[PDB]
């Protein structure tokens, strides 16, 4: 009966039906809302796509990939079981052309993967034809019976506006079962980041116990709260310092304004724009967290609901207002003005952001227009999705639901395939949301479950937070709960076997981390532990975290190590679970305890999003986002990309454990690993691409300045950055001797090489600029939701530079050839620097 929930409660990693720290029923309200939703989609869904979950996009095939075809001709190597026929085919082909063609029913799955080529797409759009046409690979498929749908079965089951009293809040007293100076509480009535009105209580000492009994009587009327409001109730002492925090909403989930008796168990601060900080989750920690004590009441119950002709100065004003970046603050003035011409602003939809910042939502008469004036909104409704624009509304600028629900119905339109392009920050965005049913939790739940690879990424990514987050776990639990009750019983088995294996995985990573105090003589207890693993308790096969399409089956014992570090990883290689794999290569998992892989998610994530921008402008810069999972308490899974080393041994190899650092190396490893010299400059271009992509992408995210034992290339020229959780002079990003010596520079020269590796780098970074909102925006979001370190004003202003905001294009070229130059002057002064500093 019941036992579905204990199966449920361990795959999601928090017990949901717990009310241990509730004050309200705004979560169990959330699961019944989200049922609905889950239904609607799981009866609506084609049952045997679903099954076969086809991965395609529409994007156009890019110049990159069609100038690597041979005429409509992609050859598709299709199997039986002994042997293999080829067949021409045309781009164009859907798979069902390719079935009657071979014929002269069944379906194409991949070879050794769970992926199949399906449905009414040409060829060109499936994702793993375009991935083997970019690395210069055969198509390899078989012909499968479709997996039954059965497996994916389911189990089945008085007016706010009427009162004009002043809003006023009771302070009784904070508690802290344990703590010398004096200590205050700041009641504030938010809306987003703006605070409507701020109050205070005199300062008391700060005891164990510090009771007030004050009414602070706030400025705003009782009627002029908005929904989504928030008491943000602070604790200062002294000069001051914030200790404590915690919120709650003024307006419940049925539009009811919030009443009576609260015990609100609060958060520290470490020793500031954190989405923490915005949470209606309380403290769990009931035994060692400091409380506040309030008392709110007066049922008071909130109701649900001009001429576009102008002076040339002020059209040129307002446009201005309207084209300045994200970051750019609005002056009163500015706010002013695009308030009066409300209507004139409607008419652009970059005006949204800046136009629905300038509403004054501690005022209800305001509010009210505002609601009309989106009801107006058919050029909103019209124009051509900017998710760059539709993230700005989502962010937590935007705590009013119809303001943010216009930002979710853009998101409507997205093709699954942007989904997961933005799915990791989509879900981040949940942290935003005031209340813990709302469009986008609703949006994320419904193409999670229309789809079994936004669905499996969806539980990863809401899993990692679950697992981490006291702050948001129990909003993502309802949720993650909500997608687990309509992703079908194979999933769920899926699922369950995946958690099981990390779980296991962990435990060992844990305890041979314990066993070392660097060097291992111990590498005994490991694969010790490893073989007791393989024994009947670590299952025949689990599908691959940050490859939904692979399954691994068993261990390599003998492959497996530990690392000569300082966090002592793990390094495991699992046999492919698919006889059908045409390869030999083992499957490489990495995992990793000491780091917040939170972090790398987010920078490896935003990788993606920049070569997706690439993309559009038919650049390919061959960056290396590998798969990362953050699945516990700094823990988590890293794709082992094979046959690569880092750069710092490529050094070590022909110097020693020395910065003697010689220019020739790189090349010399590069020449020995190419055999032929047709792969050796494709090795060398490769490279070329792949700096280039790295210089500008570690740039424009503040990363770039590397300690190069944290770099890495492949055998075939591919470099690519890694340990993006570990972040006297600097440099931009890393552009050393070594890697000017393979694209035939030295010192001070040129080469035909090192001019394209600029003409590349320009290009990239222009590209990106041209996209300088969506980054702007993403890189904000990123701090703000996983680096809470690194969240003040000028953290996140960052980013305004590098994109060169304001500049002309040809100034942005000047800027950046700038920055490739301070690397030429600086060779590995920073290098060497950091031998200096990361060896003593
Ligand atoms: C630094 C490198 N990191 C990565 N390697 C491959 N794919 C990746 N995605 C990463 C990362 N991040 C690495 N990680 C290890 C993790 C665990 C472990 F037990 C050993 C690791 C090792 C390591 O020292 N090894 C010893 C040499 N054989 C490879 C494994 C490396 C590493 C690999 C090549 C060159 C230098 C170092």
């Amino acid at each position: 009966s019941q036992a579905f929930q204990r199966q449920l409660t361990a795959l999601i990693g928090y017990d949901v039906t717990d009310v241990s720290n509730v004050h309200d029923d705004e979560l169990e309200f959330t699961r019944r809302g989200l049922v609905t939703p889950r239904m609607a989609e799981v009866a609506s869904r084609d049952p045997k796509l679903y099954a076969m979950h086809p991965w395609v996009t529409s994007k156009p095939l890019p110049e990159y990939l069609w100038k690597k075809i041979a005429n409509n001709c992609i050859f598709i190597v299709i199997h039986r079981s002994t042997t293999s026929q080829t067949i021409k085919v045309s781009p164009d082909d859907t798979p069902g052309a390719i079935l009657q063609s071979f014929f002269t029913d069944f379906v194409l799955r991949v070879c050794g993967r769970d992926e199949y080529l399906v449905g009414e797409t040409p060829i060109k759009n499936f994702q793993w034809v375009r991935h083997c046409l970019k690395n210069g690979e055969e198509i390899h498929v078989v012909l499968d019976t479709p997996p039954d749908p059965a497996l994916d079965e389911v189990r089945k089951e008085v007016s706010l506006w009427d009162c004009d009293r002043k809003f006023r809040v009771k302070i009784r007293g904070i508690d802290i079962p344990v703590l010398d100076l004096t200590v205050f509480v700041e009641a504030n009535i938010q809306h987003g980041q703006q605070v409507l009105c701020q109050r205070r209580t005199s300062p008391k000492p700060f005891t164990e116990e510090v009771l007030w009994n004050v009414w602070l009587e706030f400025s705003i009327k009782i009627k002029d709260l908005p929904k989504g409001a928030l008491l943000n109730l602070q604790i200062y002492c002294g000069k001051v310092q914030l200790l404590y925090y915690v919120n709650l909403l003024l307006i419940d989930h049925r539009f009811l304004l919030r009443r009576g008796e609260y015990v609100l168990h609060m958060w520290q601060i470490s020793g500031s724009f954190n989405a923490d900080k915005l949470t209606s989750a309380t403290n769990p920690d009931k035994e060692n967290s400091m409380s506040i004590s309030i008392l709110l009441d007066n049922p008071i119950a909130l109701p649900k609901h001009v001429r576009a002709e102008m002076p040339n100065q002020l059209r040129k004003q307002l446009e201005a207002i309207i084209a300045t970046d994200p970051l750019n603050p609005l002056t009163a003035e500015d706010k002013e003005l695009l308030w009066h011409f409300r209507y004139e602003s409607l008419k652009h939809p970059k005006a949204y952001p800046k136009l629905f910042s300038s509403v004054k939502w501690g005022q209800q008469e305001i509010v009210a227009k505002t609601y009309q004036l989106l009801a107006r909104r058919e050029v909103w409704d019209q124009s051509a999705l900017d998710v760059g624009l539709t993230m700005q509304l989502l962010d937590c600028n935007f705590s009013d639901e119809n303001v943010r629900a216009i930002a979710v119905q853009k998101l409507e339109s997205l093709e699954d395939d942007d989904v997961l392009h933005y799915l990791l920050q989509l879900v981040q965005a949940v942290k935003f949301e005031p209340y813990h049913d709302s469009a986008l939790a609703r949006f994320l739940l419904k193409r999670g479950l229309r789809n079994k690879r936004i669905g499996h990424f969806l539980f990863w990514f809401l899993r990692s937070e679950i697992a981490q987050s006291r702050h948001y776990q129990q909003r993502f639990a309802v949720i993650l709960e909500a997608y687990l009750r309509g992703c079908g019983t194979a999933m769920l088995h899926d699922f369950t076997q995946q958690v099981q294996v990390i779980e296991m995985l962990q435990k060992v990573t844990l305890d041979i981390k314990s066993l070392s105090a660097v060097s291992s003589q111990v590498i005994s207890q490991l694969k010790q532990k490893l073989e007791n693993l393989q024994n009947s308790q670590l299952p025949e096969s689990f599908r691959v975290p940050y490859d939904p399409g692979l399954k691994a089956g068993a261990l390599a014992i003998e492959k497996c190590k530990v690392m000569a570090s300082k966090k002592k990883p793990l390094w495991l290689e699992f046999k492919c679970a698919d006889p059908t794999a045409l390869s030999n290569e083992t499957i490489g998992i990495i995992f990793k305890h000491g780091d917040d892989l939170r972090q790398d998610m987010l920078i490896l994530q935003i990788l993606r999003i920049m070569e997706s921008i690439w993309e559009t402008e038919s650049l390919d810069l061959c960056l290396l986002p590998y798969g990362c999972i953050s699945t516990g308490d700094k823990i988590g899974m890293i794709e082992i990309v094979k046959d690569a080393t880092t750069i710092a041994k490529i050094q070590q190899s022909t110097v020693g454990n020395t910065g003697a650092f010689k220019d020739e190396v790189l090349n010399h490893w590069l020449k020995e690993k190419s055999p032929t010299e047709e792969k050796f400059q494709a090795a060398v271009e490769r490279f070329v691409y792949s700096c280039a992509g790295y210089c500008v992408a570690t740039f424009v995210l503040g990363i770039g300045d590397r300690h190069n034992d944290n770099i890495m290339i492949t055998e075939t020229g591919n470099l690519f950055h890694i340990d993006f959780g570990h972040i006297k002079e600097r440099v931009p990003f890393v552009l050393t001797p070594d890697f000017l010596f393979v694209m035939g520079t030295s010192g001070k020269k040129t080469s035909p090489h090192f001019q394209k590796f600029q003409d590349i780098c320009v290009k990239a970074y222009l590209a990106l600029r041209h996209h300088t909102n969506l980054l702007i925006i993403l890189f904000s979001m990123m701090l703000m939701t996983g680096m809470p370190q690194l969240t003040s004003k000028e953290d996140i202003e960052y980013i305004r530079d590098a994109l060169t905001v304001g500049k002309n294009e040809e100034d942005a070229k000047k800027y950046f050839l700038d920055q490739i130059e301070v690397c030429r002057d600086k060779g590995w002064t920073v290098q060497f620097n950091w031998f200096l500093h990361l060896v003593l």
